[PDB]
């Protein structure tokens, strides 16, 4: 093909759109609503229109580039086009973003300076309290933001293939929301929030778990316990213009001093909890050849899905709680025991990259005589919030230690947050635990990476097993759906809602479409859990001195009496009844 843009002649046998010839030979052309490979088809944004000689302004994003055209991506008239369309954006957009959410990294924003629009008739609005909803316990709607630009509609699609995100008519008006406009809890949502990781403004945001932490930490009788998952360490410099891929534990946990917590521990000890019961329960499934499979339950956007669309399932997850939940039991039970605080004044705050989290953390039975197993949730977002709402130096701080009892953590539990990474923990105890051996050869990369569903025959104590890790949600509907689980036996599942794990968690950065067609952002923030597990001396979670102690001293053997008692939790599908 021969294609003239801006005057610049190309020869190419590509067959793709202009927006992404345009951007792969460094032409700017500006786009919107074009994500995740798709835009809105109905109502398109226009942002990424261009001219094509003889046919007039066209959409760039999803136009195909033919051999003869003759393309203008800065005329008078393709200007006051894009102009003119986000003028028209800024007419229902509450345009204040000194207190938004967004405002040091939004899009909307940027194409807003980039064109110098201005509404025709500012957008404020008094009553805020109708165009906002706070229903969720994981997720919030703020319709004063939103561009109804379709990405979190696609995304859901995408992502999860549920569509609980939609698109409404309310009252003759065009929203998005749940289905029937319900509190997305009370529909098949998973609340894995990656309609929010799509959202170009600050329309949809995480439920806010700010103020249970900020009244926490000032109660003078609370001793405030954070932990942070796996994710979080190897993303949250991102919001402080450290780059991409690097490992910023040690000033997390400065940082996380300075705030005013009063005891620094990591969830990732909580992953080695996990795989302790876990791998128990796997090595008892096997000697007992059955039930077939077990499901992780560490992800809570899966439990959801299970819980929504596969309820059969239920009895096969595992019984072991989330790294979350079995670390937030731990705090108010062993911690106690161990450092003479009054359970009751114990307030357990977890970081995580995810949304669903808060749900988890909010279920009622989620407590033991009367004590949450945990009482907040921040992501890895609102953490970057309060750190830099009290000027905390992020990037310049030195690195300190966490807190031993309950933060130390092997190599197996660091890679959690990395699709494959339970998986691998997991098989790494197990193994041990089976043959009663303390094998060498410990790292199976078979069931890492980023393909969609992945499969390993793995051999325990000289009998095959098969297992498969589900990477994504919709990846979970494909396995199921296509009848891939009825292809043989699996004996051990793992199923991720997030595709990539949790490092692409709901509540993690947002990173602008550009810098995502730079960096592949699953991939470099999951290399910072492999190298952690590589340089670590312990790497299964049974090799954990303090979570040995903590066994030895107070929970006694795993998978059984007290352990099995207080570290587990089993999900119950409903008995039949009718009317359904
Ligand atoms: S969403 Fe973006 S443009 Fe709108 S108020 Fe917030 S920062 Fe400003
Ligand atoms: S939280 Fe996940 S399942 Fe729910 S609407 Fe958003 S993307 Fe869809
Ligand atoms: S909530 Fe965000 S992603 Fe969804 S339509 Fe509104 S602005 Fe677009
Ligand atoms: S993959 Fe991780 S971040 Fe995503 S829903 Fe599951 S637990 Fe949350
Ligand atoms: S970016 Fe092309 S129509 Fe929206
Ligand atoms: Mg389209
Ligand atoms: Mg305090």
């Amino acid at each position: 093909k021969t294609i003239i843009i801006n005057g610049v002649q190309f020869n190419t046998d590509e067959d793709t759109t202009i927006l992404k010839f345009a951007r792969d030979n460094n032409i700017d052309i500006s786009a919107l609503c074009f994500l995740n490979n798709c835009n809105n088809d109905i109502n398109k944004c226009e942002i990424c229109t261009v001219e094509v000689e003889g046919t007039g302004l066209v959409t760039a994003c999803d136009t195909l580039i033919e051999d003869g055209m003759i393309i203008n991506t800065n005329s008078d008239a393709v200007n006051e086009k894009i102009k003119s369309r986000i003028s028209q954006l800024l007419d229902i957009h509450e345009f204040k973003c000194g207190p938004c959410n967004r405002r040091e990294n939004c899009e909307f924003l940027k194409l807003v300076i980039k064109y110098k629009a201005r509404a025709s008739k500012p957008f404020l609005p008094k009553d805020k309290t109708e165009y906002v909803d706070e229903r969720s316990k994981s997720l919030t709607v703020d319709r004063t933001k939103c561009l109804l630009c379709g990405r979190c509609v696609n995304a859901c699609g995408k992502n999860t293939e549920t569509y609980a995100m939609k698109f409404l008519n309310k009252n003759g008006k065009t929203i998005i929301g749940a289905e029937d406009e319900k509190c997305f809890d009370d529909t098949n949502c998973l609340l894995c929030g990656q309609c929010i990781i799509a959202c170009p403004v600050a329309a949809l945001s995480e439920k806010s778990h700010m103020d249970r932490v900020k009244n926490a930490l000032n109660a003078p009788e609370k001793h405030v316990i954070v932990a942070m998952a796996p994710s979080v360490r190897a993303s949250i410099g991102e919001l402080f213009n450290m780059g991409f891929g690097v490992d910023v534990t040690g000033k997390i946990y400065t940082a996380l001093r300075q705030l005013g917590f009063d005891k620094i521990f990591d969830i990732n000890f909580g992953a080695d909890m996990t795989i302790m019961e876990e791998a128990t329960e796997l090595v008892q499934r096997i000697e007992n050849n059955g039930p077939f499979p077990m499901f992780t339950s560490c992800c809570p956007g899966w439990v959801r899905q299970a819980e929504n669309y596969y309820p059969e399932l239920l009895n096969n997850l595992s019984s072991a709680k989330s790294p979350q939940q079995i670390f937030g039991t731990a705090s108010k039970t062993y911690y106690p025991s161990i450092s003479g605080l009054d359970p009751k004044n114990v307030f357990t705050v977890t970081v995580m990259p995810c949304t669903s989290k808060k749900f988890e953390a909010d279920r009622p039975q989620m407590e033991k005589d009367g004590l949450r197993d945990i009482d907040a949730v921040i992501t890895t977002r609102e953490l970057a919030k309060m750190i830099k709402d009290a000027k905390i130096p992020f990037a310049k701080l030195e690195d300190s230690e966490a807190d031993p009892a309950m933060g130390e953590y092997s190599g197996a539990g660091a890679i959690f947050g990395a699709t494959g990474g339970v998986m691998e923990a997991a098989l790494r105890s197990a193994k041990d635990f089976a043959e009663n051996a303390e094998l060498e050869d410990i790292e199976y990369k078979q069931v890492r990476g980023l393909n969609g569903i992945k499969e390993a025959e793995v051999e325990i104590n000289n009998n095959k097993y098969n297992v498969a890790v589900i990477n994504g949600a919709s990846n979970l509907f494909k396995f199921m759906k296509s009848g891939m689980i009825n292809e043989k036996q699996y004996h051990f599942i793992e199923v991720m809602a997030c595709h990539g794990g949790c490092v692409n968690g709901g509540g993690q950065p947002h990173v602008n479409p550009k810098d995502l067609e730079k960096v592949d952002i699953k991939k470099v923030r999951a290399s910072v859990l492999y190298n952690q597990d590589e340089h670590l001396s312990k790497r299964k979670s049974h090799e954990n001195t303090a979570l040995v102690k903590m066994y030895q001293n107070y929970f006694g053997k795993p998978g059984e009496g007290r352990a099995h008692e207080i570290l587990h939790f089993k999900y119950k599908k409903s008995a039949w009844s009718h009317p359904q």
